[PDB]
């Protein structure tokens, strides 16, 4: 009855909890950056846009990429407002409240993990939206799968010029970090099932590499 | 019989006199911009595409955030060519008669009138636009009827790489000019009326904003 | 029977002899660019990234300038496995040896004629299927064939920042190198072809147009 279970695990309802969390970890993040919380103050539309990259640059690099609208996604506006909400809530909450409890390692280590859920469906969905347009287009499905997995890492560049920092001896493709390479490993499981050259359903796929994921994530956060 | 005259106002055809001024004004301030004469010069056609960017780059924006061809407004030949007829009698007009004509205060508060007559059109026609696609996208509407108006303002950086220029440190949306930051409130506006949350006639929005843009752009262009 | 000739000459399959000597030639640029090789050792995966932008970098730029996926033609598995195995052969093939037989210079002087081959019958392709979207878009025919020549020329400043490097100084716009020289010329031509304006067959003018880059581009490449 394994499949059973990861059938329901592969289908679990991803909005509102489980974007939540994608949002609250990715915009953390946002603030642990140079200069974020002076640029909330002094530029708060640029803050907001910023986070709105952290949190959907997924869906804007593979609408990117398959030449459909970069911001398609934003038509879903109750993601759009709970997104803005987690912004408004980590960067001006009085007494900073939201984010001490967000940043409670207890807290923040399931958030952690909820946010792999969703970055693993994320790349499934990339490989299978690509397909649908690419019978046989193997590398649009990797590429597409792998920037729906790495989200605002592989717009790093453009995220610090938004910013006003410019960076370029270094980016995300030069030097992979671990989500990044992760990514890139996932994507290319999830186009050998579309293949079916890997012999495993789809949803024994994603909970096991979600497990991966959630495992890797949850120790490295909890680690430093 | 006010809602009679709105209606004439917001129907006025802006080509080919309208869309002039907006050419002539922009033109003009692209020579300001440092090495511009030179670049004349030395780069003629590179002259010409940044000339280009400021005529056109309401449109190459727009669509780019729909996901449409980004030049699919140069198949326009008669405004493309009426552009390039600009940008060649400003920087090479012999006596550069052309340039003292329309820098002639008078004639240059007009063409800065009327070119503001072309921004708030533009971005009603970007919401207008954006809804068309996407009956609920509001924040899609929002950052059509933007980018509309803004122009060429927030791809600065880029406009400057493409005339060798780099300067990181500052950008449209982390800093906003007074077009930049009137344009979003005018898109918040349209995208509102299309909303029929705010109970006023497009003709009427149109009509009153259009005002607001003239008295400032032209107090502010008589100031300095 | 000159026509005959010429109708023979302009269709001759460049899969995929014709493709790999263009794959040949540019990888073999790529070779030679500051650092290539150390990166091709730390960072493999962005060394063959960046030969699929000088492989393909022609299709990436029209399919942006049309709004079509910019990969796109990655769905062409038999090219991209083509020129993934000449990145290889020439970054890592044993002794050397790949890279000391195709840079023997009669060996490459006929593979640099072949690559005109191939840059010519793109732009044409790119005017022609411009056209095909807009009958009388004649500035987005030019723009289409002449990025479809030039290829990863005018993304190089963006080839650079993938490698780490950043040279905002100078772009090929504002400083044209022969082949985007060329390139810009042979675009005009074959738009003026479409016109019905240039009274000479498509294949008369592909081959007279070949012959120009071939004689060019051999002569330039044995000097140096
Ligand atoms: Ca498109
Ligand atoms: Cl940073
Ligand atoms: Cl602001
Ligand atoms: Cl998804
Ligand atoms: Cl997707
Ligand atoms: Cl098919
Ligand atoms: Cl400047
Ligand atoms: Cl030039
Ligand atoms: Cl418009
Ligand atoms: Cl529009
Ligand atoms: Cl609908
Ligand atoms: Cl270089
Ligand atoms: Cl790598
Ligand atoms: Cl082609
Ligand atoms: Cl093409
Ligand atoms: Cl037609």
């Amino acid at each position: 009855q394994l499949g059973e279970l990861a059938a329901a695990f592969a289908s679990v309802p991803v909005f509102p909890l489980f974007d939540a969390a994608y949002f609250i970890v990715s915009v953390l993040y946002l603030k642990y950056e140079p200069g974020a919380v002076e640029m909330s103050r002094k530029s708060p539309f640029a803050s907001w846009l910023c986070a709105m990259l952290h949190c959907f640059g997924s869906y804007i690099l593979a609408d990117l990429l398959l030449g459909e609208s970069p911001i398609h996604y934003f038509s879903n506006n109750s993601s759009v407002i709970l997104a803005t909400a987690v912004w408004y809530l980590i960067f001006f909450c009085p007494m900073n409240l939201f984010y001490k409890c967000v940043s409670f390692l207890p807290v923040k280590l399931i958030f952690v993990a909820m946010k792999e859920v969703v970055r693993v469906r994320q790349i499934a969905a990339g490989v299978h939206h690509a397909h649908h347009q690419y019978h046989h287009g193997w590398f649009i499905m990797m590429a597409t799968g792998w920037v729906k997995g790495s989200g605002v890492a592989l717009m790093s560049n453009f995220e610090q010029l938004l910013r006003g920092v410019w960076r370029p001896e270094t980016n995300e493709i030069l030097h992979m970090s671990f989500p990044t390479k992760a990514s890139l490993y996932g994507t290319v499981l999830f186009t050998l099932q579309q293949t079916h050259w890997l012999p495993v359903s789809e949803a024994n796929l994603v909970f096991f590499f979600t497990m991966f994921m959630i495992v890797c994530k949850v120790f490295m956060t909890a680690t430093h």
